[PDB]
């Protein structure tokens, strides 16, 4: 099982902020960006990132 493109549950767990294994952004010690770790856009935290995509 996995939720992302990467092995974030499948054997390993992978951080969304810094991209390294063995932890999650809640447990991470790296500096936090001016935007979302889940889509990359500014002005929100990734739990407010609930809206649908479009084209
Ligand atoms: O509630 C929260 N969930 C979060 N989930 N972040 C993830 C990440 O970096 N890698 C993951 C791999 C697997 C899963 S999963 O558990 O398999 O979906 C989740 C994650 S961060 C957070 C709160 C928080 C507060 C301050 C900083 O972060
Ligand atoms: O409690 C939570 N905090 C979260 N904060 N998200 C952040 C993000 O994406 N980029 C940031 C950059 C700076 C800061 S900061 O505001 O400067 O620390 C926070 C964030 S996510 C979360 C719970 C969660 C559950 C499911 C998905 O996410
Ligand atoms: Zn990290
Ligand atoms: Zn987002």
């Amino acid at each position: 099982i996995q939720k992302g493109n990467f092995r974030n549950q499948r054997k390993t767990v992978k951080c969304f902020n810094c991209g390294k294994e063995g932890h999650i952004a809640k447990n991470c010690r790296a500096p936090r960006k001016k935007g979302c770790w889940k889509c990359g856009k500014e002005g929100h935290q990734m739990k407010d990132c609930t809206e649908r995509q479009a084209n």
